[PDB]
């Protein structure tokens, strides 16, 4: 049976799946490690104990305990990256698409879920890997990972809260897609990791990563970079946070051992509850529990690696979208509403720019509202609306990922950079969002290839462009096809910076995505907030 | 006779001068003060004596003691500039020309020469008043005043040399006119002091200075403005300045007496010699001996008086050139050259924003290299060029004098701005100079009306066209004449901030005059020093 598969930790058994008039095979919810409950809550993971008879791998695993998002219950556009699963600290599972015939050894995407380490599910519709499996060839597998405070809890100095043990489920599943990914006809040498925001982000944590390293061969990094400024956090204020924690549902803060006691004992949905309390600051694209810079997982500040080269070399492809601050904006700054146009005044516009650069004394938020006000037209509401959503999408997203993106380039064996800017057709969300974090990934999965999600047919053309580039890409280390006709993505160099669009229209090359900002952003802005 | 006018100092005998055809009458060379000379030099000045019999007023009379450009020997660009008279100490002098037959009591205009506070002639003959007071029928006055260390030495404390004597003759030479030109024909009632650069600053100074504001009824300033960065220094630096003069001259340094005795001993060009070494920083458009913020030609800073509206409330007219700063940079940064384009490398670059900003810390210069590099091409030597131009221009006198304006408007009566881009087809200097400072006035003073000059006709009529709106301005406070088929030049208001083009093209109306980069220079850039 090709549903039958005998893996180093025991037996499984998948399920047909049609896609596309035709079917493939899934193995849905296969453990790669224990339960982290009870006394194991905040531990890092241990490996799953393999078992006798044959495991059930028919149907989805439960999500991980995280904040739900209600802000506009009902509305597809927001609780389609709600958990559509029970959720459960019993969460660690891998899903697997295989082609049928079941190759022998092809190429291995595994997608590593954002959600800014807070959430996220391995189980959305937009993340079901049967059409790029199927349309690709490729053995597709997606992880899980704890988020929040059952995640990235972090009391350095201690092992039963030692911080970034989500990253360490993420490289434990790598590790078994490592060790048995060839039982499914994948070939572990030729594995690929690619994931989106805090899962782009944490694509290039285990780049850097010595203990990562060698679990994958290159790297697909979408609107997310490890040096993002919402990704990490120093281990004073990881445990600063912690000890916010308890001091909110009333713990016992003599000692890590106390503090960590109390945590344990309360139900997920406690400290669920209180999460977003413990922010420094008043603040967006912020997020409570996150990767610790805590010399193990990352020997040296992330700068400090990036500038020596210390981490693994080899090909990426990475990218962003055109509006990925406008999420953020709508669900946190004044002004904004779903809606409505959002136009926005001066008094909101400089609210919005404290609350997107909350760590800034004011004369860096001058600098800001500056680099980005039109000072012929300063009360135009569509202007204060569109410079807002670029600060949070620049500051955030683009301008780190440049920065990671130039001082990777230097020592990698190649880069392929892109900005994606198609509007779809049948976005839910108001225009003035544009096009949205996250609102790539539909494409990188190839939902337009299905008539009844209602994209138009060069949508489709889009998509099956895209994941054609991306498992190319991941086969060989290079998106574009040797022997092609199409236009060519060029390789990005130090030198001419060169990148591409992605978007329905024919192929169109630029140079230096958004430098004029990212110069203010990685260089300037930095050197006044250090200097002052 | 026409040419015979009786004073309140004496009788005065003038001369007929031919002019587009026609004839008016000229009194040259008439002495409104005591000559500065010996124990006089540096003092304030001292009223002339009156005389008997007539005094001849038929030639020009002795330019001011001045450091003498000899960058470019023989090339009428730069020695248009230069005296063109014997200098002397003994340069206290007015010029008048008078419409023929001799007015009852007619406009007034006052012309105050510029040229950094170190030079600078009344008899210049771009600067020939026959052609302004001819065509528009106006008496047409120039004065002089002494400049560098004669006119600027500032050793606060002390009566010999107070500082600001330079500013006392004009004040001195405004007496006069508001004395006597009632004896030529002019209305003392309705007299308009213009000037360009120093001489512009100047006029904001009077207009400022509670001691001149009743000399006169209203102001035109021409590229300057009294808050420029070049035009004033503090009471301490005008001393340490005056102690490294008295230093390079081994003088006595003692005490004033001492310091004050040598320096009146030496002749003027040991001290014109040496003038340029007490500049404080390696820079450009920064002037040795200027006024000083005193406390008694000024009461107290300006910005100060700017924000209370302590200043006089009247109708001003004024405005900028297209390419201010080109002249500083050639006579003063790495690159820059006479004949070559002056294509500039990112090094010259950014050693000509050291040079332009002199007083500015890293931060700041970082500041401003990243306003005005553009960062998708940072090695176009073109818009190096260019950039570097707009930087001295904007930061030296465009943004100072926006910000005087904008101040101003709020209090006063009246404003009307320009910016005059046009450049002259008969131009000397390379065309990467573009509209240079100081370029305007031979429109001001009507020299494309005279046929061997080499002016098309477009610039004829721009120049009677600019020469009827200082005119009229002059005498009705609005340029406009209310009766006029052409088109109208708006008032400046706080609200919409209009201002019109000056060239042969049709009038344009714009807003905001350089809007962006001022924010920058008047607000940013200042608030970062301070905090760092
Ligand atoms: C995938 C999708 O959104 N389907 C839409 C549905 O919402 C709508 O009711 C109808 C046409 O308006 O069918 C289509
Ligand atoms: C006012 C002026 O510059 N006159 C020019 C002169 O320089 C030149 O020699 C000749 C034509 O080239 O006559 C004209
Ligand atoms: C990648 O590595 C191979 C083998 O070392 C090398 O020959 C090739 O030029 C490199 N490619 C890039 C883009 O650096
Ligand atoms: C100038 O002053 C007059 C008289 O006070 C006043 O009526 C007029 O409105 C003022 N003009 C401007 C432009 O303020
Ligand atoms: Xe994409
Ligand atoms: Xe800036
Ligand atoms: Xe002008």
């Amino acid at each position: 049976s090709e549903l039958l598969v005998n893996t180093k930790s025991g037996k499984v058994m998948g399920t047909r799946v049609p896609v596309l008039s035709s079917h493939i095979s899934a193995f849905l919810g296969i453990p790669f490690a224990e339960p982290p409950v009870g006394n194991m809550r905040f531990r890092r993971p241990e490996p799953k104990k393999p078992w006798s008879g044959v495991w059930n791998a028919s149907t989805y695993p439960n999500n991980c305990q995280q904040y739900v998002d209600e802000q506009f219950p009902g509305f597809s556009g927001s609780e389609m990256w709600n958990p559509n699963r029970e959720m459960s600290e019993d969460c660690l599972y891998l899903n697997i698409w295989v082609p049928s015939p079941r190759p022998k050894s092809t190429t291995v995407m595994v997608w590593i879920y954002g959600g800014g380490f807070y959430s996220g599910s391995s189980t959305l519709d937009v993340y079901n890997g049967k059409y790029l499996a199927y349309t690709e060839e490729v053995v597709l597998v997606s992880l899980s990972y704890r988020v929040g405070a059952f995640g990235f809890l972090a009391l350095h100095g201690s092992q039963e809260a030692p911080g970034n043990v989500g990253l360490l489920d993420q490289r434990m599943a790598l590790q078994w897609v490592h060790d048995n990914i060839q039982f499914f006809g994948g070939d572990p040498k030729t594995v690929t990791i690619f994931g989106e925001s805090a899962g782009g982000a944490s694509v290039g944590m285990h780049i850097l990563s010595p203990g990562s390293r060698d679990l994958f061969r290159r790297a697909i990094l979408q609107s997310g970079s490890p040096n993002c400024p919402w990704a990490s956090v120093s281990v004073a204020e990881g445990r600063r946070r912690a000890v916010e924690l308890g001091r909110n549902l009333n713990c016992n803060l003599n000692s890590d051992e106390e503090l960590i006691h109390c945590l344990r004992e309360k139900k997920p949905q406690e400290l669920i509850d209180v999460e977003w309390n413990v922010l420094p600051f008043d603040s967006i694209f912020r997020f409570s529990f996150v990767p610790v810079i805590d010399g193990e997982f990352f020997p040296t500040s992330l700068e400090s690696m990036l500038n020596s080269g210390n981490f693994k070399k080899t090909q990426i492809l990475l990218g962003v979208n055109k509006d990925e601050g406008s999420f953020f904006l709508l669900y946190g700054a004044p002004g904004f509403s779903k809606d409505s146009e959002s136009k926005i005044s001066r008094e909101d516009f400089m609210s919005g720019v404290k609350l997107s650069v909350p760590h800034a004394n004011d004369l860096g938020l001058d600098a800001v509202t500056l680099q980005y006000t039109d000072w012929m037209d300063d009360n135009n509401g569509i202007k204060n609306r569109d410079g807002l959503d670029d600060i949070v999408g620049d500051h955030n997203v683009i301008c780190p990922l440049m920065h990671f993106v130039n001082k990777y380039t230097k020592f990698g064996n190649g880069t392929y950079l892109y900005f994606f800017n198609h509007r779809a057709s049948n976005l839910v969300w108001p225009e003035w969002m544009g096009v949205i974090h996250g609102y790539e990934i539909e494409f990188v999965f190839g939902l337009p290839l299905v008539k009844e999600l209602n994209y138009t047919a060069e949508e489709e053309a889009l998509s099956r462009r895209i994941m054609h580039y991306w498992a190319t890409f991941a086969k060989t280390g290079n998106p574009n096809e040797p022997h092609s006709q199409e236009s060519k993505w060029p390789l990005f160099t130090t030198k001419e910076q060169k990148f591409i669009d992605l978007n329905t229209e024919p192929m169109k090359v630029h140079q230096r995505l958004r430098v004029q900002m990212c110069v203010f952003w990685n260089q300037f802005l930095p050197k006044l907030l250090n200097a002052t």
